[PDB]
Order: C-alpha cells, then structure tokens, then sequence
DNA sequence: TATCCGACATAAC
DNA sequence: GTTATGTCGGATA
C-alpha cells in the first residue's frame, strides 16, 4: 500500500504552490488551481476516481520533461465539470474514465500553467502517497507553509489543532447533542425530530483560516447523524437506505477569510470531509453512498469580517453558533490597516488601541447576535485580553450589550502539529446574550495539561469565579503610598551598555571615561545578580566628552540608530544622543521592583539599590522607601494583587505601577501596627543576608528557597492581613475576593 | 513627559 | 530542539 500522508506532504505541496507561484502563475488562478489538485490527489486514493487514475494518466499521457502535462490538466478540469452526455463522443478513453464532479469547484476556466521535469515529479511525489486519511493536521500545515515568516505572524495565521476545537466546541453545542441524543434515541417520533434539529443548524466561523473548526464540526455531526440513521432504521435486517435518509451537509457551514488560498482550503477542506464520512457511513451500513457530483456547497467568504455586515455571509436570525480562532496582534504590532480596523469596531473609546486586534471580533459578534439571543459563541484568544491594561478597555463593552461569559477555558500554551509552533498562552471565552445557570471554568494545573471542568458561581472578565468589577488603570495611586516611578529607557541599540570585560576592555582602551560609568540593573540582573555597566553622560561636561573618541563613536552610533527609528519620538531623540530616551534616575537610594518575572515565584524578588546604580525601564522603583513600603510590596496580599490585576508577558508575571501599586488597597496603620511591619521587613532582609552567593533567583524559587527566609516572609504576612483585619482561609481565592470589597469600597469613594 | 505590551526573544540544558 | 524565564524599544497619550 501506499505511504499515508504526513506533515511533509503538505509542505512539500506547500512549495510545489510557491513554485508555480514564482513562474508568474500567481493569485486566484494559482489558489483554484491548486485546490483543484488537491481533490484530484484525494480522489483518485478513494472510490472518487477508479484506484490512481489520476497519477497513472500523468504517467502515461504526459511527458517526462513537464513540457506537455499543463495542456492535459486544462482538459482533466475541463472534463471533471462535463457531465457524460456531453462529453465528445471520441473523447480520449483515459479522459473519459474520470467522473462528473461539477460543483463551485471545478466550474471556472482558469489559464494553463507551465510545468518541468521537476515540478512534475514534486507531483508524481504526492501522488504515491495515499490522501485517504486527511485531517486538519495536513490542511493547517498546507496553509501555513505558504507564508512568510512575517505574514504568519501578523495575520495569525496558525491553525487550531482537533484536540483545542474539541474544548471549544464540547461545550458549545456537542455534548448538549449527545446528552439530548441518548434521552430520545429509544423514540422514533422524538428520534425524527432531533434529526430535523441537526439538519437547521448553522455554524459560522469569522475568521476562519483553513476551515478546521468547521471541517471537526461537520465530522462530529456526521459521526453522531450515523447513530440517529442507525437508531431510526425501521427495516430490521435490511440495508440501510442512506441517499434518502441521510440530511446533513456542507450548505450548513459560513466562514470569513481575508486569504483567498486558505478560503479556498476550507471549500474543498468540506468536500473531502463530506466523502471521507460518505465512505465511513458507507462502510457501517454497507452500501455505498457519495455525494459526486458537488451539489452542495459551504459558505466561505474571502473578505474582511472587521469590514464588512456578517448578515451578508448568513442572517443572523439563521445563525445558530459563532466559533474560531481569529488572529492575535498586539497593540504595538499591528499594520495601519487593522489599527483602523480595530478602531472602526471600537468606535471613539478611549484608548481602544491598546486593544489586541483580536478584541475586535468580541463587539463584532456581540453586534450580530443583538437580533437573536438563541446564538452562542466561542473564541480562542490570547490570554492578555483578560489581564492588564486590555480588561478595562475591551469588558465595560461588552458587559454593557449584553454579552454573559457562560464558560471559559482558562489559561493553556499553543500548540499543533506543523511546523514553527507559534509561542502564545491562550484562552477560550464561551459568551452570549443569555445567561447560563451551571458555568463551568475549565483549569489546568499544567498550563500543558488536559483541563479539569470547574463549577463556576460567575464568570469574570479576567474569568474568575468572583464579582464584575474591574481594576482601571491609575496615574495615582488610591490608598496613602508614596509614588512609583518607571526606570530609565535607554533606546541605544546597546551602544551605552556593557560586560565586565567589556567595560575593561574600554576603560584600558580610553581611561579617562571611568568618570562615567555606572552600574546598570535591569529586571534580569537584579534578580540573577548579573553585573552590568551603562555609560551615563545625562549633565556630561562637553570639553570632557570632546575629549574621548571612543565615547564620541558610541554617541554617534546611538544617533544613528535612533534616526533610522520609526517612532518620531524616537527620531526626535537622536539630537540629544548621549542622553537616555526616558530619564527618571532619583537622587536617593529606591526599592526596585523588577518589571517581568517568573510565575513560580510566590513573591516577586524586590530590593533596595544604591542612588549611584541606573536602573533600566525593565524594572519600576520607589525613591527613597522606608523600610515599611518594602514589607508592604513583600506581602502575600501585595502579590495577589499583582497575581489578579496585573497583565503578564505569556504567564510570568508583568508589573506596572499604573495597573497594580496603584489600583492597591492598603488601610494606614497604627504605630504598633506599622513597626511590626517594619520588623518583620528587616527579619526577611536579615535572612537573606545569611546567604551569600545566591541571587535572589536562587533564594524566591519555592523548591529550593531556605526556610528561614519563609519563615520572615510568613512574619510578614501576619503582621500586613493583621493591618487588614483579614482572618479569612489564607488562600489565594479567599485574598483575592477581600482586595476587591476592599479596593470597591475605596473606588466608591 | 510616560509607559504596557509582545501568535516573543534568547541564553541556557 | 526543548526549557526556563526576562530584553528592548514601538506606538500612543
Ligand atoms: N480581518 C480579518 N478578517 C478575516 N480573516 C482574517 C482577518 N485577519 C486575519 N484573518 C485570518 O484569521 C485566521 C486566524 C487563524 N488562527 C485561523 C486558523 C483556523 N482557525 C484554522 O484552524 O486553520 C488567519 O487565517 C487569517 O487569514
Ligand atoms: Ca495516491
């Protein structure tokens, strides 16, 4: 038998597309075209064509060299959309042996290509290998190996494994199917109705890529249409009778897609899905069933569903389910074009643009099914529209019209089988108009991990089973705390920063620039203790820096750099090259918060640094913090706020001051209260001081962290929930729901 | 001025 | 290539 297909074979057709593509065959032709082949190399390993017709003509009738074999594919596609009656009567026998297929597939003359001798073996390679088994695997590689490294990213163009649009769509509507199935599968009467139900439905994916989640979705429905035929056969020991009982198709499936090739996938995607079930339903009832010629056909649209009314692809009040994976683009990543997109959906919000452009598709859906409630919806998302600064921007929304989170897959890594496995941590945010009495939360313990499904009292904007408020961003901070400040921005392109060594090697090689070093702390040195120095010319005396060429060629190189920018604040900033973009360096000793940092950490590793050191913008910092703040910001109750409320880089935790420090809840406390806070601040200094030569990495990994250093952090705890009166269970749950009485006490004041 | 963020970036097994 | 864990400067206000 022949090779089965794998992820190679997708890529490698991937390129014969690229191939073609660079000949000058480009655009709608080269997409149809290649589509077209790809029914051909399924269906001649299936019953579609008699057993390798297609790849027996090729090697029979068309020439070694490639000169001829794009004549005779022009009349292969000719003929696939001829019906036998009105076919030549002296059509070439070879010819004649291929069936009427017709259908929106093979409908359009297209231009001949030109083929070599290469590019026909690349053809004849993927013939020999048996299509039989295609799945989303090989659809998603297809459409991902035609693209460059950057359109893949900014379109987002990764496909959605089987196994993460199964935890969409079990929620969704499958499971209720099968629950609603085994309760009537006994009753031929309620049997017929539930058929009649399958058959209205309507799935309808606005961004839909290759056309997996509609292509799984079609094939669950089969598999469960085979066990309704299989209950309502009123024949005993007859064959059953599939052409006229049989109902669902592809007609019941719409999708929005900006690329033509993977709007043309998701067609054919459907197609073969539909043969690939005919011959499965063919085989448990044994008589054989097709639907050849395509008389069916999906409903993709190759558009721009930000642009557009999605009633033109399917009236809303025709709809019955919302589901995808639409493209996730930072607020700082993303083209003209979908910035305007993004703020065409969002209206004149403030500062809608520090949305991902994947909150756009939200209000979109959240518009559509305004004009029938009966739609539920589900989306893959990042998961930084749950977290930081976006939560506050993109839920006021869609709270406001309606929208109820009726479950949620809480956050998972990104993964599937092709090549380049993109690196995202994700979400899953089931929502609609009507709310659901049991909403689950799915967890994962290992963010790699299959889910456990949670009871759920509500579901959170941040998708958390608690109240619906949210934290808003502050430039100052609502209980009594001295401000916090955002280190020094070099934007140098490394020309101000150096090693050890490197700063020896400058100091020999230019000796009168030592007056101008100075330590440089970034989150990553701090926490390792790594040793870094920054040149710091901010109020340099200029007849000194005339003086030093090294110096001067740094100083040019910033300039440099910072022109070529494309930021004009940036390129404002090259005529003043020798100092750093932001300055904010303090004339007093600070506490350093480091700025992204482990999620393994129980508490983020904070400290105090000396006045001299420069602290980089990866970090924030207090100047001139007594030693009480210090214990406030050690606190398990500080880092639950961060936990909750702040955003994060993947998962690790990211800090800001605007977003944490100053939306936290802090009560001022007595004299008595606040020298304990303040002894059991000089207790965790003291105990870290007991071990030299290890980082504070080393000391706050909770494996191998000393428990002499728990033991101050635990005093610390106790002294800070006393200042709080909390008494509650000590978890991060029960802390959690007390911050937030408290900060909505605070806010409502 | 003043940042939050990254379908990441990259040094270390 | 996996694994572990934080740079750097854009875009915007
Ligand atoms: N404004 C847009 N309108 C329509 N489609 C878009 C838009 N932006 C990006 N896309 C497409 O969104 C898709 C995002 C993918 N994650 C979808 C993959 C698809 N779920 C699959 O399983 O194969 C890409 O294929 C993009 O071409
Ligand atoms: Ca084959």
């Amino acid at each position: 038998p022949q090779d089965p297909i794998n992820i190679k074979a997708a890529e490698r057709m991937g390129k014969l597309h690229d191939t073609l593509k660079l000949v000058g065959y480009e655009g709608h032709a080269l997409e149809l075209y290649l589509v077209r082949l790809l029914f051909c190399l399924f269906a001649e390993d299936t019953t579609i064509f008699e057993k390798s017709l297609f790849q027996e003509y090729i090697e029979t009738k068309t020439l070694e060299d490639g000169s001829d074999l794009a004549h005779h594919i022009n009349t292969l596609f000719y003929v696939l959309n001829t019906p036998e009656q009105k076919r030549l009567k002296n059509l070439d026998e070879h010819l004649a042996a291929f069936p009427y297929i017709n259908g929106k597939l093979f409908e359009e003359p297209l231009p001949p290509a030109q083929f070599d001798k290469a590019m026909r073996e690349a053809l004849l390679d993927l013939c020999s290998l048996d299509w039989s088994r295609i799945s989303p695997a090989i659809f998603g590689s297809l459409f991902q190996s035609i693209m460059d490294a950057k359109k893949r990213r900014n379109l987002g163009a990764h496909y959605t494994s089987e196994a993460n649009i199964l935890k969409l769509i079990k929620p969704l509507f499958l499971d209720e199917l099968w629950v609603e199935f085994e309760k009537v599968k006994n009753n031929k009467n309620k049997l017929l109705a539930f058929h009649k139900k399958l058959r209205g439905l309507t799935f309808f994916d606005p961004a839909c890529g290759c056309g997996n989640f509609l292509v799984i979705t079609y094939r669950e429905l089969r598999l469960l249409e085979i066990e309704v035929l299989r209950g309502l056969h009123r024949g005993g020991q007859q064959v059953l009778d599939i052409e006229h009982l049989i109902q669902i198709n592809v007609d019941q499936f719409f999708g929005i897609e900006i690329e033509e090739f993977p709007a043309q996938i998701a067609q054919v995607a459907l197609w073969l899905t539909d043969h690939q079930m005919n011959m499965k339903i063919s085989d448990e009832f044994g008589n054989y069933f097709a639907r050849i010629p395509l008389k069916s056909t999906p409903h993709i649209l190759n558009a721009n569903a930000l642009q557009i009314d999605w009633n033109d692809v399917l009236e809303a009040k025709k709809c019955c389910f919302i589901l995808g994976n639409p493209p996730f683009v930072g607020k700082s990543k993303q083209t003209p074009g979908q910035k305007a997109d993004l703020l065409s959906v969002f209206g004149n919000l403030k500062s809608a643009s520090d949305l991902d452009l994947v909150a756009a598709w939200y209000p979109k859906a959240a518009h559509y099914i305004q004009t029938n409630a009966n739609i539920r919806c589900a989306f893959v998302s990042t998961n930084s529209i749950t977290q930081g600064e976006q939560v506050s921007l993109l839920w006021p929304l869609l709270l406001s019209l309606g929208i109820k989170i009726n479950f949620a897959h809480r956050t998972f890594s990104w993964t599937n089988e092709a090549s380049g496995v993109a690196a995202v941590h994700c979400v899953i945010i089931g929502f609609g108009l009507k709310d659901s009495d049991e909403k689950i939360i799915y967890e994962y313990e290992s963010i790699n991990g299959e889910p456990l499904a949670i009871k759920a009292k509500n579901i959170n904007p941040y998708l958390r089973d608690g109240v619906d408020v949210i934290a808003c961003k502050r430039q100052q901070p609502i209980s009594k705390l001295p401000s916090m400040r955002y280190g020094n921005k070099p934007t140098d392109d490394g020309n101000f920063l150096f090693t050890d060594e490197e700063k020896n090697q400058f100091i020999t090689n230019e000796p009168s620039s030592e007056k101008y070093f100075r330590r440089f702390v970034g989150g990553d040195e701090f926490i390792n203790n790594t040793s870094r120095w920054c040149l710091w010319l901010d109020g340099a005396d200029i007849s000194e820096i005339r003086a030093m060429p090294l110096v001067l060629a740094r100083i040019k190189k910033v300039q440099e750099f910072r022109l070529k920018s494309s930021a004009k604040p940036t390129r404002q900033s090259a005529s003043t090259p020798m100092k750093f973009f932001y300055i904010s360096q303090p004339d007093t000793d600070y506490l350093l918060i480091p700025e992204t940092s482990s999620e393994n950490r129980q508490f983020i590793p904070i400290g105090f640094v000396d006045r001299n050191v420069i602290s980089s913008n990866a970090t924030y910092h207090i100047p001139s913090a007594e030693p009480l703040i210090f214990g406030l910001l050690s606190s398990t109750m500080h880092n639950c706020w961060m936990r909750n409320v702040g955003g994060r880089l993947e998962s690790r935790y990211r800090y800001s001051a605007s977003l944490v420090y100053n939306t936290f809840p802090w009560i001022q406390p007595n004299e008595k209260q606040s020298k304990a806070i303040e002894e059991a601040a000089f207790a965790i200094l003291k105990a870290r001081s007991n071990y030299p030569n290890e980082s504070l990495a080393g000391l706050y990994d909770p494996k191998t962290m000393p428990s002499e250093l728990l033991k101050a952090h635990q005093k610390l705890d106790k002294a800070v929930d006393s200042v709080y009166g909390f008494k509650g269970p000590n978890t991060e749950i029960a802390r959690i729901a007390f911050l937030f009485e408290t900060y909505q006490k605070m806010t409502s004041l």
